[PDB]
């Protein structure tokens, strides 16, 4: 049984030109690209994306940092929501484990390269926010017999 | 004082075409390739390899998944039995530490890319099962003075 | 607020020809190269460098193993003293976390590839020992807005 998670490369990932390296880490585990789109995030969509932080003092500066080019992604795999969070590492790069994206690429939480859904409910909500159903692509990986039990 | 461990790239490592990447991880630490052989694992040899699991319900499907091309390897180094196990990571990739082979490449225990001996006794048994003595090569690494104390 | 740490590639890092790989790991986090110099370490300077270890049983052999080409480096970043130590990993490569330099490249404490300052005080002292102030270069990284909060 597979699930789908929402992963988003933030503007610092675009501007530091590590998009391909990020994608390769997820492809390396046999996770399937189910959707992908480059866009420029707007405050209106970011307010909904970060609805959990509404009213908090840091929300205006988070939205400002995120107003820029982003790569919206959906990846599919076993336990991929929790696993992608593990691969990303802790919010604060200095506390993230070696070998995670944030530890390997970043210094501070405010520029930590990538977002990933933190739960099944948030993944469903975030995928629906950033993608229309017609943009989610269903196909089978040819190596499936060697990736899955 | 060095020891030798038996490492085997399973059919998923061959079919996903990551053999060279796996070998490079062990070469990177200055471990010496003492033996290397491509073969196709058969049920009779796999029954002896997995003798500890005889009779268990999961063994038949394990043998089926392992019936395929494998790369038999012997690596030599300080504490290499335990260290190779650490490098592979937990049997279940989702529990494996970031930076390990199974965490970086895999999703499920039944397709977890690689086997390594779990003890000195199993290394001796497994090397004897999969290799003839003529296939174990004795030579010295030229960089030894910069690898070992 | 950024700080500066002293990092030194030991003779095993030079001789195994992994200098570039080491530098890339620090550049990948947006750490800035503030100083860099190839020299051959001599006992007199190494005695001052390792002054804290005076009298310990491994010191004479440590000085012998360190008498050779070294790459002196200063890197700048947020919390870079502690973070570089985390990236290097434990003194013993066998205890170091997967994904650290020592775990990925080495086997034994006596050949563990790299030195890094362990504190703000030792970083100040080591930078002054190996570099004159005129050798420390100040410039701003063009991607600073995407590395720092
Ligand atoms: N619950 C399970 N479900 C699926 N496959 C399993 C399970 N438990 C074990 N396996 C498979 O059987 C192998 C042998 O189990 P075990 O010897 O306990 O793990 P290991 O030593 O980490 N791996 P191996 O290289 O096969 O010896 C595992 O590597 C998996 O490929
Ligand atoms: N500067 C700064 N940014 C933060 C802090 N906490 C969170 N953020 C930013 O806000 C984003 C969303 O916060 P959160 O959902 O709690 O963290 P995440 O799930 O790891 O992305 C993070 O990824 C960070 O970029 C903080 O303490 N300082
Ligand atoms: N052979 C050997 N070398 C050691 C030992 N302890 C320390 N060293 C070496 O001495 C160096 C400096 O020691 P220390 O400052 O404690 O370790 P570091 O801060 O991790 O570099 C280490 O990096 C090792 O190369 C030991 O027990 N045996
Ligand atoms: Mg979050
Ligand atoms: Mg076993
Ligand atoms: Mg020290």
């Amino acid at each position: 049984h597979v699930e789908q998670t929402y992963l988003m490369i933030k503007p610092d990932g675009i501007q530091r030109q590590v998009v391909g390296e990020i994608i390769s880490r997820f492809e390396k585990r046999g996770y399937r690209i189910a959707a992908m789109k480059l866009t420029i995030a707007t405050p209106a969509i970011l307010e909904e994306h970060y609805a959990e932080h509404k009213g908090k003092p840091f929300l205006p500066g988070l939205i400002e940092k995120m107003t820029g080019p982003v790569l919206c992604m959906v990846f599919e795999g076993v336990d991929v929501i929790a696993q992608a969070r593990k691969m990303m590492g802790s919010t604060r790069p200095g506390e993230a484990a070696p070998g995670t994206i944030r530890a390997d690429f970043c210094q501070q939480a405010g520029r930590n390269l990538i977002h990933g859904s933190d739960s099944a409910e948030s993944a469903k909500r975030e995928i629906s926010l950033w993608f229309k159903p017609e943009e989610i692509q269903s196909y089978k990986l040819a190596l499936s017999d060697y990736i899955f039990e």
